[PDB]
């Protein structure tokens, strides 16, 4: 249902993500993102741009203990 329309304008460190999600194009969102879960039940889920180098590198170190993905 719920989908990101903008992206982080901040860095995250890797200490407060528990794990993440994609986001691909769709109708109901039109653009790709990556969705970072929180360690903390007191913070939100965070979008972030597939293309910056930053969400590149936490995804590679979350995948080092990876968790599961949406089905495509």
């Amino acid at each position: 249902q719920d989908c990101c329309l903008k992206y982080s304008q901040r860095k995250i460190p890797a200490k407060v993500v528990r794990s993440y999600r994609k986001q691909e194009p769709s109708l109901g969102c039109s653009i790709p993102a990556i969705l970072f879960l929180p360690r903390k039940r007191s913070q939100a889920e965070l979008c972030a741009d597939p293309k910056e180098l930053w969400v590149q590198q936490l995804m590679q170190h979350l995948d080092k203990t990876p968790s599961p993905q949406k089905p495509a």
